[PDB]
């Protein structure tokens, strides 16, 4: 246990609310940090039981509450209204570093799933970059494994628990609303898609041995879990991803049934104001989408994904923390 | 044409010579930037006949004049001394304003390259922050391309014309001289590097039908110009690109014939004291380097090429007014 500190490259004469935030929030970034490495050490990680998870959680929900500013705020039977002004809204890398007196423990091991021994470590004063990207189903603008790809949770047998694929190659995916004004649209290349679903579904053929292991659609719930659910810039994105998370692995090869039209896989996205919460239990409601064209070119990192003859996987998330597990997995706050 | 003015985010208390001068010489930027976007305009673009340029050029001029003072600057012979204090130094953006009657257009074009005819176009009072990053070979701490890599150049079949790569995604550059006090080096993650290169071998394939495209070193010429020159916090950073720009692209793929060391490209640098000026003619003699570590974290944000079965490109620069010109190319100032 410590208080952590933020650093980041954010410019005062921005006015991005990520950097105004971390303007009045973070410290100057050291522009060449050096890494202090324990070889010969083993010493233990817990990814799904880490504090650094908290605080960033923490401060990413107090960022987007001085930042966002919903037009109506309504929790039970109270509702509260204020002036919602549109912003210039593109996540900035966040550092997480601990204060004099402490310091970050950094797993090396390159297929290190997050929990249990970790014996390649260092010391850091300082996180890398992590881009506080709020998102659902599909982890995005993240880091990516080095090597294979690397299948995260707490307990694999306990199919309630929230699975984390950090993935080796990322994914472009490409979503826009063009200049109906709700009417959003993501583009996806299938191959890669294909490949990515080929390698991940034989990833799982592993740890569950003879089984048809399926990738279906979100069960139901609210549109921020059944959908991709993110930001971009500043409005509210849902995209439907029945298309996506279609197909099947079996003996060695995979299948993708989703449609797709001339190699590419489009998700039919729609716009938002009514929004549920993920910083807290509460709805909140934002103007009407910009004019223009709003279009956010990302890469896919990672996926979140839910375990139900044959293994079924569908797209979950809804707790950010995991969100921020995805990033914050490798590191580990010390006493000295 | 007019008397264009400047705008900053600049600070009175800042000890920094660009916001010393910035205070003194711009305007406060302005809360209300509204721009009017315009249907069935089209404007034709020369990014190389700009008169923009050419004032941003003489006061970044009048900047360095009174901000990085020369222990010695020597001009057509003669010889002048002044007192030469180590500085604060750190770019800051700079927008270009246009007086009373007077707007600046701005083409919206995604892909313009810089000439010819431009549509989507609207008019801002003042450009985009613009810092006025005095560098050759590599641009540094520029805009991205929304996408798509783009090739700029009054005429590529002119060999002798300065040709500009605007980049879509920046490749991060570490230069550093740590704690010989002249000696320094610059690290480049390479796969990046080759990524880049790559894709702007394929996007210069387009222009030239397809020979075999090299990358090679500068043939020659003054340091500042056959080497990726700079400046790291008043400290004139002059480092190799050898291992920068050698490789080929053939087949439809790049491969990278510079060395490396298990992914890290590390460019071979020296702190210099004796410098042929880029505002003018002439060279200038400053003191020796501070001491600790001096370290600069940038983005390569663009390239500045020449062309000499074969087409052969190598890293050029020199004049600073191509150096604004890839950051002024999609905007006019008109009545
Ligand atoms: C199986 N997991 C279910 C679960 C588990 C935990 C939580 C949720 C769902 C709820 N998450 C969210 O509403 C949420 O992320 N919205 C959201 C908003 C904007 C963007 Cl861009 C976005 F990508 C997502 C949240 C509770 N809030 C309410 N019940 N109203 C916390
Ligand atoms: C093919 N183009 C050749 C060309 C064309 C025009 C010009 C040059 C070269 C000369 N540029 C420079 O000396 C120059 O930029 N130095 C410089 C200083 C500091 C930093 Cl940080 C830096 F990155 C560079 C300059 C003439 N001056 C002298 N010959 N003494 C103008």
């Amino acid at each position: 246990k410590t208080t952590l500190f933020c650093a980041s490259d954010a410019k005062a004469y921005e006015k991005e609310v990520h950097n105004v935030w971390a303007t009045h929030a973070c410290v100057p970034t050291d522009p060449n940090p050096q890494e202090m490495v324990l070889a010969n050490v083993t010493e233990n990680f817990n990814m799904w039981k880490n504090d650094m998870v908290e605080q960033m959680h923490e401060d990413i929900i107090s960022l987007w509450d001085e930042s966002l500013k919903p037009c109506v705020k309504l929790t039970g039977g109270s509702a509260i209204t204020q002036a919602c002004p549109k912003v210039s809204f593109d996540p900035i890398p966040l550092h997480y570093c601990a204060p004099a007196g402490f310091a970050i423990l950094k797993c090396n091991n390159k297929t290190f799933n997050g929990t249990g021994p970790c014996r390649n470590v260092s010391t850091v004063q300082c996180t890398h970059g992590i881009k506080p990207v709020v998102s659902t189903q599909l982890l995005l603008n993240g880091s990516l494994a080095e090597e294979e790809i690397i299948i995260r949770s707490e307990n694999l047998t306990n199919n309630a628990k929230t699975i984390i694929v950090h993935l080796n190659e990322s994914v472009n995916i490409v979503c826009t609303r063009p200049n109906n004004i709700r009417q959003a649209h993501c583009n996806i290349n299938e191959s890669k898609w294909n490949n990515t679903l080929q390698k991940v579904g034989e990833e799982l053929a592993k740890h569950f041995p003879s089984k048809t292991i399926k990738f279906e659609p979100s069960s139901g719930g609210d549109l921020e879990i059944t959908t991709h659910s993110f930001n971009c810039r500043g409005e509210f994105f849902y995209c439907n991803t029945s298309d996506l998370f279609n197909g099947t692995y079996r003996n060695g090869t995979y299948n993708h049934t989703g449609r797709s039209s001339n190699g590419t896989i489009t998700l039919q996205c729609k716009i938002k104001q009514i929004i549920n919460m993920w910083q807290e239990v509460g709805r909140a409601i934002y103007a009407p989408p910009i004019e223009g064209e709003i279009t956010c070119n990302s890469n896919i990192t990672g996926l979140l994904l839910l375990r139900d003859d044959t293994e079924t996987f569908r797209p979950g998330g809804g707790d950010m923390r995991d969100n921020w597990r995805s990033e914050l997995y490798k590191y580990k706050v010390v006493e000295i």
